């Protein structure tokens, strides 16, 4: 897996990609690492933001499938024609498959101008693919068709990070491994079963945590809360950080806020623990992420010259996710094979000489499963 | 008022836009008309997507704030320079105003691909102003600064549109307007006090309706519903609809939906009645809705050619949000002066000779008040 390790580049604010390669002979593209979709769909015309698309003109092993997709998003769209052709990863196992492949026509507000990948690969699972669960997801034809073990494991640093197919590898994390169930096989949702702040439960019924969702997401920046749990979540670390004062955009996404070289003091701000779901019964797990975790660098702002975070939380009428700013503390293991996910403190993750990213248990925890809206 | 009927184009799916002028001698400029934010800001520099964009050193009347905004959004951002200059609505009040304007240097999935406008007008107060609430807005200084009566209106088509600087013109509306009022000078928020689908309330706590925000917002497409009032709203529409089948995502907006040339039966969808707090205590009036507001043509899909609407509500963290698909029914009066918004029945509206678009009162309506958050 050393073939493996440092494969992917990028970062929580533009995503995280892996080389790809799709096409007779091979055409190579940035592709954009997706656990938050189950679509594998690459720019196949010269939109001008793009470096490269696929040109299915040039492939002998390319077949059309006489099928069109539109994909809108909440502030993204996109179109393209459905085909199959082979695939393969330089950097990961040394096989070739032929994934479905949706050739993308047409965008909007998808592509990022700057950006320097060209497709996703959603590496969630059949139920959310476009058109319909009839789709074969790249990954599921991964293991179909060759002896790789249905698994995957992310290691995103943006301290770009490592993408092992089909193991894990033991550089990339420090302690233990603990898992939580997958509770459906659709995105790679979980169960949220107690948060605390600092070290204090927002003592709300952990229903709440998961309405109607919560999901690991590595195409998804930030921690995302449902806006009861947001609430909740911001009037306590809005509280815990009272030392000195944000304006109230700030915490609704709306403004950024800045301080100086080295004054950003971590420490005002508390740790964040969210207990999960353990794989016996009354038994849970936590894990614990720091302030450089959820306040993410704005690298580039002319209109001032200060070291300017955005607070990297925010609500959603769709649940909680797990992006990448939370992942980034973590080497996450996707074990499809037994249905559950794995998290470690992650060997790349950013830490002082005072706290730390944690992953702990075992916890006591009575009546997990309600936790779980159905 | 002649003068300004028909001055809007655009349509829900890109939005609405006026033509300005900006700086001394004039510069021509398509503007987006959004009630749902509070800066005049321009695009002023070369964009591919744009037109046209402001050029400060053709103008005599600039002048320079020396002074930056970054301004973020769920998926859209923009940064730029504040100063002000003199602004002029051609087909307008014939007044010319010095306004503050952002200049804008920089922006990511702002601008539209496509669009024929190159700035966005916003109408709301100076409390969402950015950067702070000390930034006057466009509108406030027109009326500081002229005899122009602080109110405008809007008739949205899309059957473009209208707006009246100023007053109101009897000609783009048909019966009484009724009138809610402005709950408070931010946003144009309003409170809705009781919904009903084809002819019977969601029958939830009104508070539900309005959590955290309800507001007019011409520059939304959807009629969006918080989480809890979606998931009730979309329960009832869907069984309302169970004639024909449509698939999960569709109303997750995940999916379009298709039927041929004249094959949409609206009639398998109910009307919608939104009742929204009166001038009177214990008073309320209704607005209803029709099908075609609520599903909205989707223009063109090469992927397909059938009459493909999308679903046009949608949930949200941030409350309700009135959208221009239901502005396109009614004439919308933002009297400012008086604290209330306006609504009567569009004289441009599109309806068959079966249903309509309404504006129904008197009801009576208890504890009105207590339907809106705090
Ligand atoms: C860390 O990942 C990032 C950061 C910033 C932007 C993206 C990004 C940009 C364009 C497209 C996508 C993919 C979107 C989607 C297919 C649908 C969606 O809403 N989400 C959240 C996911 N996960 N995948 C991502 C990813
Ligand atoms: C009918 O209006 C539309 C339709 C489609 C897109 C837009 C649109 C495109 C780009 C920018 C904006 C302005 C966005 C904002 C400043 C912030 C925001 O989130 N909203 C909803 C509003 N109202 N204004 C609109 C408007």
């Amino acid at each position: 897996f050393v073939e493996m390790v440092d494969n992917l580049r990028g970062k929580s604010g533009q995503g995280y990609y892996v080389e790809m390669t799709v096409g007779s002979p091979p055409q190579t593209l940035n592709i954009l690492v997706d656990t938050g979709s189950s679509n594998f769909a690459v720019g196949a015309a010269p939109h001008p933001f793009l470096h490269r698309y696929y040109q299915r003109q040039l492939s002998s092993t390319y077949r059309d499938l006489r099928k069109g997709v539109y994909v809108p998003y909440t502030q993204g769209k996109w179109e393209g024609e459905l085909g199959t052709d082979l695939v393969s990863i330089p950097h990961g196992p040394n096989v070739t498959v032929r994934a479905n492949i949706a050739a993308i026509t047409e965008s909007d507000k998808f592509f990022i101008n700057g950006s320097n990948w060209e497709g996703i690969l959603g590496l969630a699972y059949a139920e959310i693919a476009r058109p319909d669960d009839s789709l074969e997801p790249f990954f599921d034809s991964l293991v179909k068709q060759t002896h790789v073990p249905n698994l995957f494991s992310l290691q995103l640093c943006g301290a770009g990070g490592s993408m092992i197919i089909g193991g894990i590898d033991h550089s990339l994390y420090t302690g233990s491994l603990w898992y939580t169930p997958i509770r459906r096989e659709w995105y790679y949702e979980v169960i949220i079963v107690r948060v605390e702040i600092n070290g204090q439960d927002l003592k709300m019924d952990c229903k709440e945590y998961n309405y109607d969702k919560s999901i690991v997401d590595s195409g998804t920046t930030n921690l995302r809360l449902p806006k009861k749990v947001f609430e909740a979540a911001v009037k306590s670390i809005k509280a815990a950080s009272s030392t000195e004062k944000f304006p109230d955009g700030f915490w609704l996404g709306e403004q950024l806020v800045c301080w100086q070289a080295g004054t950003t003091p971590w420490n005002i701000f508390p740790v964040i623990s969210l207990y999960l779901m353990g794989e016996v019964t009354n038994q849970s797990f936590r894990i614990t992420i720091l302030p450089q975790q959820y306040l993410r660098p704005v690298e580039d702002v002319a209109t001032s010259q200060d070291d300017c975070y955005k607070f990297a939380i925010s609500q959603s009428s769709t649940g909680t996710v797990m992006g990448a700013v939370i992942m980034e503390g973590f080497y996450v293991v996707f074990d499809r094979a037994r249905k559950r996910i794995g998290f470690a403190v992650s060997a790349c993750h950013v830490h002082d000489e005072f706290r730390t990213a944690a992953v702990e248990g075992p916890f006591v925890t009575l009546d997990m499963e309600d936790c779980g809206y159905n």
